[PDB]
């Protein structure tokens, strides 16, 4: 029952990350002992998705590196697919159910002679990679701990059965990444349907803002999220949980009660839930990954009814360590005695707020433009809450200057209780 | 009228195109640059109001025509960002058919113009909303003369990009007959194609029509 | 404690006036004994106003060595704004409040374990300075022993309440100059309010 194991093992050492030196065998007992296998630790599974060359890709020997910074003696095995996988991609489509098969051999295998505990096992799957560990899982003697699937496969994997992709049931714990998830009903790379029990959408998974390496580019940060998550431990990325796309960009759901609110990446809590669970954050387009997110609720007043559109508006956000100057945002209909919400993000660490410009820029440049009496408005108040840090503050003016006019000098705002 | 496509000499740009568009037409005395008679901004795109008769259709310019008038008399052109302002108008009436009733959304598809004299090739345009069995239409402009029509290819392209991309079959139509009708000489030309690639496919090679009757 | 003192510290020599070489670390205590500072004398504290460049005035290192000349082997540090004060003026106006906790933290430090007396310890400020030392001096264990204020700022810490801007309870003896007091009430560049203990107005 082990010579049927043509995709192979290998396991890498810190000392030598870019090579295969030490293969693990099936069914072979001198060799487990022989690339010194911890038997107390965790064991890193890292299943290769779909390739065309004949090598491996670019980002395992950076992960390999990453998970050995992170978790020092620990075991990270790469599995093999160079005979299997550099085909057409209906080809490699169907050696999932085959490659997950022998991933299922192989580990009943180690829980059945060892005596492994099966509670330590991390399954990293990248496109096809996430199925092939899908389908893995199902086949074992019980149930494995973590699945992490880094933005599955989309065609021929969606509208299918339960049994063949990666789907809810197949372990304990399982997080899956959607950045790239354009296109069509059926047609699209990644998957769109949600399959894990936390399910994030990164900009909310449609594409990633940094789009033959430019081809792919939207397809790799679902391994460059997870990195920067090994190397930031101190630091976590939270990723909030609303209910529509259209919805987290009003700002309505920034709460954080009630199993909300959980963290991206390695750093996770283990929560369950009853349904599927979409949820959302914002990001940079360089390898700090972090940005932060501000609620901001505006009210208007005034005396003469005026309804206008599509006005651009620049704020400023001044803190206890460092400042925001020129954060832009548009506001479509606005109108007296309303009440407006959005989002607001920033690179730039603050602490706490202490005060806020608000200036209506001008669209007109001529110097006709000083004429014809610019519209203007009467704030009273600004509701702030923060993202992280569930604190809510009020800010107000004192009892002048307090008229935002288009064009004019802007207002500034105080910490007014 | 909301701006042109041309834009401290930068900040006084779309103001001189009415100095500019005037000097053109006085220079240009044999050629004409023609103005449509619409009622609304929205309807010229879609081409419904190519029609010249009942004191439509007037000339731009100092080559203008006195025709008085009982209202008010909004009238249309597009134009050309270098000194010479006149491009020609085409309306292309496109009639979908097929068996799978989908519709989708946002598509781009790709135009060639053959004619007697020049060619053009590849005049982009998008249509959202498609879907069976309507017939749809729009406007459609150049800056290469032409002459009468001869054949006209018609270019669905895709989006994607990857290798994936081959697979799960793509999405196409059976697009029987085209109308069109040109913008100063008033013909209504028919176009079809033979009873063989009949079947305009996404990503696919491209449909081909002749001059029908 | 002592990660928020972004407001940074200077010592300054007779020696090398112009300069900022070696500092202060509130916390580290291997920099008290490498700037020298003489455990027996007074203690000068200046600190700087708004400014629109980047770099300090041109009084500072006149300041420095007038108080050396006048006061030989003492101490002058000179606090550090050109990150906070850079900016427009309602935006330098609230971080004096934050500036004065700063340096009262640095006090209480100083106070709290080289056992300093806090009775030795001039405080002098310029128009945001004044008000600066004057937040600064509440926020202290005991009280500090003169307070210096040279021309204070007017528009928004006028027609304030008294634990916001430099009054009279802030220390044991405050003095305060009124040179550029003109203009209406509450629109004035200095403050039209008497303040300290004395208050002087040169020419009126």
């Amino acid at each position: 029952d082990f010579r049927d194991i043509e995709s192979k093992f290998a396991l890498r050492t810190p000392e030598d990350t870019a090579e295969d030196t030490c293969h693990l065998i099936p069914g072979v007992t001198e060799s487990v002992a022989n690339c010194h296998f911890n038997h107390s630790s965790k064991t890193f599974v890292v299943i290769h998705g779909w390739t065309v060359t004949g090598m491996y890709e670019s980002w395992v020997p950076k992960l390999v590196a990453a998970l050995y910074k992170r978790e020092p003696d620990s075991n990270v095995i790469v599995v093999d697919w160079l005979s299997r996988a550099q085909q057409h991609y209906p080809v490699s489509a169907g050696y999932t159910k085959l490659v997950g098969q022998d991933v299922a051999k192989f580990m009943n295998w180690m829980a059945d002679e060892f005596n492994y505990p099966l509670g330590n096992v991390h399954l990293l799957g990248y496109s096809l990679g996430a199925h092939a560990a899908g389908i893995a899982g199902s086949l074992t003697n019980k149930k494995v701990n973590r699945i992490t699937g880094l933005d599955p496969a989309g065609p021929n994997f969606e509208y299918a059965e339960a049994p063949s992709r990666l789907s809810p049931d197949d372990a304990d714990f399982v997080d899956v990444l959607h950045t790239f998830t354009r296109g069509s009903p059926g047609r699209s790379i990644g998957i769109q349907k949600p399959v894990g029990h936390v399910d994030i959408y990164p900009n909310g998974g449609t594409f990633q803002p940094g789009c033959d390496q430019l081809v792919k580019c939207s397809h790799e940060r679902s391994v460059h999220l997870f990195i920067d998550s090994l190397l930031n431990e101190e630091n976590p990325s939270k990723a909030y949980r609303c209910n529509s796309k259209e919805a987290f960009e009003k700002g309505l759901c920034l709460s954080c009660r009630k199993n909300r609110c959980n963290n991206m990446g390695y750093e996770i809590n283990k929560v369950r839930a009853k349904r599927s669970s979409k949820m959302y954050l914002k990001t940079r387009s360089q390898m700090p990954y972090k940005v932060f997110h501000y609620q901001v609720k505006i009210h208007f007043s005034g005396t003469e009814s005026n309804t206008y559109t599509n006005q651009a508006f620049e704020i400023s956000l001044y803190g206890t360590v460092a400042e925001s100057e020129n954060i832009p945002f548009t506001l479509p209909e606005v109108s007296t005695n309303k009440t407006y919400s959005f989002l607001l993000y920033t690179e730039v660490d603050i602490g706490e707020l202490l005060m806020l410009k608000l200036k209506w820029i001008s669209d007109s440049y001529f110097s006709w433009s000083n004429w014809w009496s610019s519209p203007g408005f009467d704030i009273g108040k600004i509701r702030v809450k923060a993202g992280e840090t569930q604190k809510k503050v009020i800010f107000c003016s004192r009892e002048k200057m307090s008229y935002l006019q288009k064009g004019k000098s802007p207002v500034i705002f105080v910490k007014c209780h």
